[PDB]
């Protein structure tokens, strides 16, 4: 909407305050104007005709339960534009600062969150698998990264290319998580994932294993359930970038850690100009060291260390 860019306040998910980027024009919206081409979050009212309604609020705070989601959504949306921007010099998720659209509220007791296609959507939780996935910022910063996959390496959603695509939405929200820098870890949707079990995730990256994701690919999924194991198969993947970053003796394997700032610069090369919408495991380890070689040269540890990652987990 055409109107002035004002600063609201309200109430996230887990209770914390944070600003919000509105505008104002009769009603303040969730419409922030302060990063590319805007930042607007929707409301889909329990329903699931897409996108909803422009967030409109009468006083610029939002306080009230049923505003949390979308205060979250909006917030972590503008810090994973952050990240992509000040990090990667990637203007949105196209490149060329597409106007980023959220809708929250959408169905009832829906335990999930994805992009469309168009747009990120996220469910309330039905309370017991999830509380509003918005919570989040690895949850947001995963849904928008399958907008950048989508833009760039196009990987289809099924099988190993489809595993990579969920790795890569998984390493991207970590990196995100971090940062933001509050309670960062390895872990995929703990801040929202069975409020009433402490200390369990969704997924983990440091230890798929944990959650009963393979860490190596002798145990790779080889079914058709969830689009032949995207969600289940990404351990795979997970693990080796966990590895890249940290480092571990993994299965008798040493690698030696480089940190996440040069494992997200990897991968971000990776995923922008050498995967492909078909590339599988081995491919993506040929992207990963041909992109620490153009970064870091031929010879260099992190080269080596990509190497000994990708062997850690059984890819060659
Ligand atoms: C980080 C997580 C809390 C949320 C994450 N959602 P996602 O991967 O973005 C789910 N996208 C999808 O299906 O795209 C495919 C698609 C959907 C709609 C239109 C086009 C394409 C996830 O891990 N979900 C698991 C939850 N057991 C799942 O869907 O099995
Ligand atoms: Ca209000
Ligand atoms: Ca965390
Ligand atoms: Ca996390
Ligand atoms: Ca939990
Ligand atoms: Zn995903």
């Amino acid at each position: 909407i055409t109107g002035t860019s004002t600063v609201g306040v309200g109430r996230g998910v887990l209770g914390d305050q944070k600003n919000i980027n509105t505008t104002y024009s009769t009603y303040y919206y969730l419409q922030d104007n302060t990063r590319g081409n805007g930042i607007f979050t929707y409301d889909a009212k329990y329903r699931t005709t897409l996108p909803g309604s422009l967030w409109a609020d009468a006083d610029n705070q939002f306080f009230a339960s049923y505003d949390a989601p979308a205060v979250d959504a909006h917030y972590y949306a503008g810090v994973t534009y952050d990240y992509y921007k000040n990090v990667h010099n990637r203007l949105s998720y196209d490149g060329n600062n597409a106007a980023i659209r959220s809708s929250v509220h959408y169905s009832q007791g829906y335990n999930n969150a994805f992009w469309n296609g168009s747009q990120m959507v996220y469910g309330d939780g039905d309370g017991q698998t999830f509380i509003p996935l918005s919570g989040g910022i690895d949850v947001v910063a995963h849904e928008l990264t399958h907008a950048v996959t989508d833009y760039t390496a196009g990987l289809i959603y099924q099988n190993e290319s489809g595993a990579i695509n969920e790795a890569i939405s998984d390493i991207f929200g970590t990196l995100v998580e971090f940062y933001a820098n509050k309670n960062p870890d390895w872990e995929i949707g703990e801040d929202v994932y069975t409020p009433g079990i402490s200390g369990d995730s969704l997924r983990s990256m440091s230890d798929p294993a944990k959650y009963g994701d393979p860490d190596h690919y002798s145990k790779r999924y080889t079914g058709t359930q969830d689009n032949g194991g995207v969600h289940i198969n990404s351990g795979i993947i997970n693990k080796a970038a966990y590895l890249i970053s940290q480092g571990g003796t993994h299965y008798g394997v040493s690698v030696v850690g480089i940190g996440r700032d040069k494992l997200g610069k990897i991968f971000y090369r990776a995923l922008t100009q050498y995967l492909t919408p078909t590339s599988n495991f081995s491919q993506l380890r040929a992207a990963a060291v041909q992109s620490a070689t153009d970064l870091y040269g031929s010879t260099s540890q992190e080269v080596a260390s990509v190497k000994q990652a990708f062997d850690a987990v059984g890819v060659k």
